[PDB]
């Protein structure tokens, strides 16, 4: 399925080249511009655990998730991966625990040592 495909066939987008964040572009976005640090970014997403459970979905809430890019308001894999996206792009991200919730996890939903899968759509970004 999609998590296996991004694990086996995804691009390492880390600066360390440690395969901690892997990406596949699913839907090509607009032009060349990507958001910059500090921008307000608007996304839709879904998250799955490695046991196949969906743990989160913005579509199910009928409202995008909004954050300031590159400020540690989200797990590192998101600050790294969203920064690579064009407006309108949809991508898959595979997030090793060092770029997510680590050995702590995040009670109740995220276990210790969790690899996470996301599908993310960048809706918009504004200075
Ligand atoms: C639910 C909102 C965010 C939570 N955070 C911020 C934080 O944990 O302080 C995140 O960094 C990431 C990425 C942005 C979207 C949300 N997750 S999440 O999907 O990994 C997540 C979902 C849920 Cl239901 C619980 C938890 Cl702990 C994390």
């Amino acid at each position: 399925g999609a998590p296996a495909t991004v694990t086996e066939q995804g691009e390492d987008i880390t600066s360390k080249k440690d395969r901690g964040v892997l990406k596949i572009v699913k839907r090509v976005g607009n032009g060349e511009e990507t958001p910059m640090i500090g921008d307000k970014v608007y996304v839709h997403y879904k998250g799955k655990l490695s046991n196949g459970k969906k743990f989160d979905s913005s579509h199910d809430r009928n409202e995008p998730f909004v954050f300031s890019l590159g400020k540690g308001q989200v797990i590192k894999a998101w600050d790294i991966g969203v920064a690579t996206m064009k407006k309108g792009e949809i991508c898959h991200l595979l997030c090793k625990p060092e770029y997510a919730y680590g050995s702590a996890g995040s009670l109740p939903k995220i276990p210790s040592n969790a690899t996470l899968f996301f599908e993310i759509e960048l809706l918009d970004f504004k200075g």
